[PDB]
């Protein structure tokens, strides 16, 4: 039953359906239109930095930034800000600024991103993070294996994290915009061997509505006890995202899941095979996305369903 | 400099720490309190002899020591924890009585026949991984937990030890207070020689309602810290408020009531042959007083811990009868 695999799975298989989008209410539609109008302003200028935000340094949206400002981008921020228009606009604006500051505002090193595959590659050499497979709801899977840590604490560790989040996002199927994390806390002895605050700020400020599901395994009994103690007091919606003490096959198809966790995929991390495959696959996805964006006028507010798809006519025409 | 050398628990709340005032009950809360009281004052009442082996065919009346545990404040702890739902309150109190029987702590002390004795669990404390010491700003007694000082293998005795110390910190409550403060230090202590989870969870979530007044956390591993910070915005405000981290502990505890390791004035070194007998004796003396007071006031269900733990001659909370 085992399937030997050493590279990311490039497409969502036909056997996993795309879940239907939660419908907008009439009023939600009206403030969506307000966010679109704000960011479609041809004269709009936004900050060039978050940590060094200055009212004296503002620059218009580049082509690649317009491609990031999608229908679904607006919706992620609208949901995250509980549909408060000013908070939504302010949040999108500060993420645009942070993406500039951080070196990822260009949708790929091929458009000038300072954060490159070469810069962060060494961080993945022990396979502490792996993009592989899709779950029941068509979310791409990112494995985090902190016990396979291979490098000293540094800001390159943060850059590596953001790079992979950006790549797992590249892997979203048309019609899905959240990911699933699979976190294995087991220590791996076979692997030899400020940042915390920065990682926290990025995760809570600049990736709204990305966490679809977090599957936790090999939790140390003490942390587990504290998790269980706190669990009844977590809000129901956040509560539902966390999975522990359950078979991962309840949430992931067997042929999409590492065999270490009950699945059918026999995966061994081989850097010189996996890494070029990941980088190339994501690059191909970006190229397609950006080519679609240009073919549809290169405007703000296009849908990721259209940008990541191949249909000739738009599913979500703008205005 | 201003360090105070101490090696034993502090026996009394100092006069410099005020006892927080108790918020009055509404007329409706009073009526339902009276209902709980009526239920447990029933002379014919019989209760399960076990929780894990609960059986409708094995029920026994309340012993004298159990009546002494069924205080006004016990009722109130359960009423608050059950969100003032009477049936849930009565059911929960009942199952804790059963569990206390099963576990070996139904008698308010080894001196009344408890299977859980100081001797049984003493070895679990030899490295000082748990310490009862001092009182915080709201007069809560302080229990230090130092998981990095673990000195024993995983076993049911570790659970017994945990319960024993919770019961002791409860013995240390000042009259007028019934919650404790936990101070948890996650640092690894190498110089303590390197050498169930479900049971501990069940006990903490089922049989100690409304005991956690404050949890002060320190030396948290950065990864666990990150997960704590990520989940924090989604924890209900009431529980959120109980947790303190990345704050000076002197904000929550007087300096002369706090271990110097955490910014306090108390230079504490754990010395088992000094600390342990002092703890045991102090708690014992507190139990003796409480139970003597209970007997002096008729030995009935529903007496107030403020009265049982005090010395005033006349009852502040006479029982409705």
């Amino acid at each position: 039953n085992l399937i030997n695999i050493d590279k990311p799975i490039k497409e969502l298989p036909a056997s996993i359906a795309i879940p239907k989008e939660k419908p907008l209410t009439g009023e939600q539609q009206k403030m969506y239109d307000e966010v679109l109008k704000h960011f479609s302003n041809p004269d709009l200028k936004v900050y060039t930095s978050e940590k060094n935000k200055s009212e004296d340094d503002l620059k218009p949206l580049e082509e690649e930034e317009k491609a990031w400002l999608t229908r679904e981008c607006f919706l992620r921020y609208l949901r995250a800000t509980k549909w408060v228009l000013k908070d939504c606009i302010d949040r999108i604006t500060m993420t645009l600024a942070w993406r500039r500051e951080f070196g990822i505002s260009h949708l790929g090193e091929e458009h000038g991103d300072k954060i490159t595959a070469d810069l962060v590659a060494v961080e993945n050499e022990s396979g502490k993070q792996v993009i592989l497979g899709y779950e029941n709801d068509a979310r791409p899977i990112l494995y985090l294996k902190p016990g396979r840590q291979n490098t000293k604490t540094s800001h390159r560790q943060v850059q590596h994290l953001v790079f992979m989040l950006e790549r797992v996002i590249d892997f979203m199927p048309a019609g899905q915009d959240s990911l699933a994390l699979l976190i294995d806390f087991k220590d791996y002895p076979d692997v030899p061997k400020g940042v915390g605050k920065e990682v926290l700020h990025i995760l809570q400020t600049h990736y709204p509505e990305r966490l679809g599901k977090a599957l936790l395994t090999n939790i140390p009994w003490l942390a587990w006890t504290f998790l269980k103690l706190i669990h009844p007091f977590i809000d129901p919606l956040t509560r539902e995202k966390l999975v522990f003490d359950e078979p991962f096959v309840k949430y992931v198809p067997k042929n999409e899941l590492d065999s270490l966790y009950g699945g059918d995929l026999k995966f061994k991390y081989n850097h010189d095979v996996y890494w070029p495959a990941l980088v190339e696959t994501a690059r191909e996805k970006r190229d397609h996305y950006f080519k679609r964006f240009q073919s549809f006028g290169g405007i703000v507010g296009l849908s990721e369903v259209d940008l990541r798809g191949t249909h000739e006519k738009l599913l979500y025409p703008v205005k």
